[PDB]
């Protein structure tokens, strides 16, 4: 186990900063993810032979959709990595493992369509799992992959270590359901401001890890303007597709998903940052101050949307 990964000096340096873009080179991403595993957890956390086969089974099962794809998976994994490196005493050796594996599997086998659209299309998955449909699907594929002859990266763990980490990953993936985020933050809000929040409380840790997971998923809004602007495209490319399929079911889609209502995007982005991203990072920073760069960035991008509305870009 004396193999390290190293990265070109520029990547080596930039990868530690929250706003790091993993670049257009698909071939390097798995290096970048192992790289984060080693520096974030240690060199013998996982057997390499096995991690390299688990990372590639994962890639294979993420489809070619505009946003909900392999680059997403990895972008989200780096952001949890960033979070963990800047808070390196608040997380256990099990939670540092699981959470990065969670982030890479958090959207396995996404089709590009929302839990809304499965249920109205009457997809089979919406029969097998009433709520958090996709997310429960994604956790299912994570464990599918894990039981493939050769792929069990957690092999070496004790019974309770292993049983615990699958329960960290399960709650982590399910907390990426943006439905479930609104309630979860407002609780962490009360708890923090009444000062009853306790990190030795397992039920509280969970809520917090959930907030981390939502902060990592939305991390497109914490990048430098041009990354965030170009990611927005890939996002609306999926929304409008799902909109086209709603129309085909005889259903008029919410303006967000209607491609005939492009013009009204600058406005709808505003609502989101105000209604979701700014609250999200605001709380996360009040709980974990070394994650301020995410809130500072997010506010910068809000400001840049403000400027798109005023015909200034
Ligand atoms: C709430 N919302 C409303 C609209 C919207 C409404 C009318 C016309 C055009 C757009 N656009 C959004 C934002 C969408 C969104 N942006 C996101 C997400 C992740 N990254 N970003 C920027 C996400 O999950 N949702
Ligand atoms: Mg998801
Ligand atoms: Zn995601």
């Amino acid at each position: 186990g004396l193999m390290q990964f190293t990265l070109p000096v520029r990547l080596c340096k930039e990868i530690e900063l929250f706003h790091f873009d993993i670049g257009p080179f698909e071939n390097m991403w798995p290096g970048i993810f192992v790289y984060m595993v080693h520096r974030s957890c240690g060199t013998s956390c996982f057997e390499l032979e096995k991690l390299c086969r688990f990372i590639m089974s994962v890639k294979k099962n993420y489809r070619r959709v505009p946003y909900h794809n392999w680059k997403h998976a990895v972008t989200v994994a780096h952001c949890m990595y960033a979070i963990l490196q800047n808070n390196h005493t608040l997380f256990t050796d099990l939670e540092r493992k699981g959470l990065l594996i969670a982030c890479l599997c958090h959207d396995l086998d996404h089709r590009g369509f929302s839990n809304s659209y499965l249920q109205k299309f009457d997809h089979p998955l919406a029969a097998l799992y009433s709520t958090s449909t996709m997310e429960q699907h994604h956790f299912s594929q994570t464990v599918s992959i894990l039981q493939l002859e050769g792929h069990n990266i957690f092999s070496t763990l004790s019974s309770s270590e292993y049983e615990q980490v699958l329960e960290i990953i399960r709650k982590a993936i399910i907390a990426t359901d943006l439905a479930l985020y609104f309630g979860n933050r407002k609780q962490l809000e009360e708890m923090y401001q009444t000062g009853s929040l306790n990190l030795n409380n397992q039920s509280h840790r969970d809520r917090v890890i959930g907030l981390m997971m939502t902060a990592c998923d939305l991390c497109s809004v914490t990048k430098l303007w041009p990354v965030t602007k170009l990611t927005a495209n890939d996002i609306y490319a999926e929304f409008w597709a799902e909109g086209d399929e709603m129309k085909k079911l005889g259903i008029q889609p919410i303006p967000m998903m209607d491609r005939d209502k492009k013009d009204e995007v600058p406005q709808g982005q505003l609502g989101f940052y105000n209604a979701v991203a700014i609250p999200c990072y605001t709380t996360l920073t009040q709980i974990l101050p070394p994650t301020e760069p995410l809130l500072k960035a997010c506010r910068d991008n809000l400001s840049q949307w403000e400027k798109v509305i005023r015909g200034e870009e």
